[PDB]
């Protein structure tokens, strides 16, 4: 951490933050969503990581270079260690990365070493190659050299991602599934796991073994898995919570604004809110169905009548505003809701449906109040506008995404978050074989699309290609984008470090502090 000099420490460095929920584990490879990452990045430290800013530092690695972005060398900082005292070392990483790759850890994320583009990791990722022919080596203890089919500029900003954090064979293959347990548990991180009492909470303390802890304020940080937005607002001006997940209850907003308005921090996040259709399941195979509910949906209605919070319509997949981004709105988003309406209902009838056999969903969401308050304008707007019935539901996190990835809805709410500052970390995530396609979008022509991006010669000739797969998103009607996010937190006005400024807001709570009254 930086305390900016002048500004007095207060004597208890303790921090309380909700998380939006129990998370889904702790270990790198099992996890894929944003409540996991916040705690994965105090616990495990990867190559390189973000500042508070959004800039890419040096992190286990103290220093790396490319060869035509192709083949990468990282050298291994030498004080780099475990919670335990081990040497952290470029083999940890060979192991960490063949582990994730591995089609028996069944990682939600064993694609991103295909969005990193590893050499062999399409074999390993369908069996027919062993995860230790994957393009990673330790040259030496302290050299780790990546080599990638294809050149990958954004390497270093891919590389901070939770998932390619390193684990310790020795723990994890010792006490297998129970080595995130807080008697087992060890880590890289700033942190290190005292506590995890499921439902209730998840206590770290500060860990001395690691490299940075002279700059490390915050002695110990509590995560919440509170994921009523309403009961986590509240349980934060009761004064329990130091920082709230950043989700905010639409019952509660404009009443913040007015009574704590210094608290309440809202900025540019990359990432998009969109209902997710099921592309393999009968009625949502149906292009002419699927399209007729991108069409219905008012995103005036919902994203600035309901939510209003400063988030803006969206129009495709990737936020316009993603660093390399060069997209317009397609013709559609350009007509009047009215007459988006007319072509939806004409779309949905000619693909047989009618007053007398409507078309009828479920609409799936994870337990949340602004999800259900979101989901139910929803259902509505689509009713009033396409005369379709909509029952919804609602799951706990965990299995929520299960439920995703397993196909077992029609169609769902989600929001993907960029996990790097650039458009294929959106793109990546709709390739027919990503292990993050909950979507379950296949189509030959998108990827080919994508693949063609790092064939490029040209960074513009590679944002037009992003620009060209967004159009084939669109033609297809893969989703139904609803909004790009902003990201709405209440922050004490004790707590120092965090600047807001860092589009996806991967916060580091060694990069905190606490300020005197």
């Amino acid at each position: 951490a930086n305390v900016p000099t002048g500004v007095q420490l207060a004597e208890k460095q303790v921090l309380v933050r909700n998380n939006g929920s129990e998370p889904q584990s702790l270990d790198p490879h099992k996890i894929e969503g944003v409540p996991e990452s916040n705690i994965s990045r105090d616990l495990l430290e990867g190559l390189v990581i973000n500042d508070p800013n959004g800039n890419i530092v040096p992190g286990a690695a103290e220093s790396w270079d490319n060869k035509d972005f192709k083949v990468w060398t990282f050298n291994i900082r030498k004080d780099a260690k475990w919670s335990n005292g081990d040497p952290v070392t470029a083999q940890d990483f060979v192991y960490s990365w063949q582990r994730l790759a591995d089609p028996k850890t069944v990682s939600p994320y064993a694609s991103y070493l295909q969005y990193a583009h590893l050499t062999n990791i399409d074999d390993i990722i369908t069996g027919k190659a062993a995860p230790d022919t994957l393009g990673v080596k330790a040259l030496d203890d302290h050299t780790l050299e990546v080599t990638l089919s294809e050149p990958v500029p954004y390497l270093d900003k891919l590389l901070a991602h939770p998932l390619m954090s390193p684990v310790n064979k020795t723990v994890v293959e010792k006490f297998g599934e129970k080595w995130t347990q807080p008697q087992n548990f060890v880590g890289n991180g700033a942190y290190k796991l005292k506590d995890w009492i499921v439902n209730e909470r998840i206590v770290l303390e500060r860990s001395p073994t690691y490299w940075d802890n002279a700059k490390t304020v915050i002695n110990q940080v509590t995560y919440l898995p509170i994921s009523s937005e309403v009961t986590d607002v509240n349980r934060y001006r009761s004064g329990e919570i130091d920082m709230t997940y950043n989700n905010m209850p639409i019952e509660l907003f404009q009443k913040l604004k007015k009574e704590i308005p210094d608290q309440v921090h809202v900025d540019p996040y990359l990432c998009t809110y969109y209902y997710e259709i099921n592309n393999q399941k009968a009625p949502f195979t149906d292009a002419r169905v699927r399209e007729a509910l991108k069409l219905g949906m008012d995103r005036d209605i919902i994203v600035n009548k309901v939510k209003n919070q400063g988030d803006l319509p969206a129009y495709g997949f990737t936020p316009p505003y993603t660093s390399g981004a060069e997209l317009t709105p397609p013709e559609w988003f350009s007509w009047t809701q009215e007459k988006r309406n007319e072509v939806a209902k004409k779309l949905l009838a000619e693909a047989g449906y009618t007053k007398d056999n409507p078309l009828k969903f479920s609409l799936l969401y994870n337990t949340s109040d602004l999800h259900k308050k979101l989901a139910i304008a929803a259902a509505s707007i689509w009713k009033k506008n396409l005369g379709v019935d909509v029952k919804l539901e609602n799951q706990e996190w965990k299995t929520f995404l299960d439920t995703r990835h397993q196909g077992t809805y029609d169609v769902a709410r989600a929001a993907w978050c960029a996990d790097y500052n650039e458009p294929s970390s959106f793109l990546n995530m709709m390739l027919s074989n990503s292990s993050n396609n909950t979507t379950h979008y296949k189509s030959s022509v998108f990827d080919k699309l994508i693949e063609d991006t790092l064939k490029v010669k040209s960074e513009k000739e590679r944002a037009d290609l992003y620009q060209q797969a967004e159009i084939q998103l669109d033609k297809d009607s893969a989703i139904v984008p609803v909004f790009y996010y902003v990201s709405a937190r209440l922050v004490k006005p004790y707590v120092g470090g965090y600047t807001g400024k860092d589009p996806l807001d991967n916060m580091h709570v060694k990069d905190l502090y606490i300020i005197k009254q």
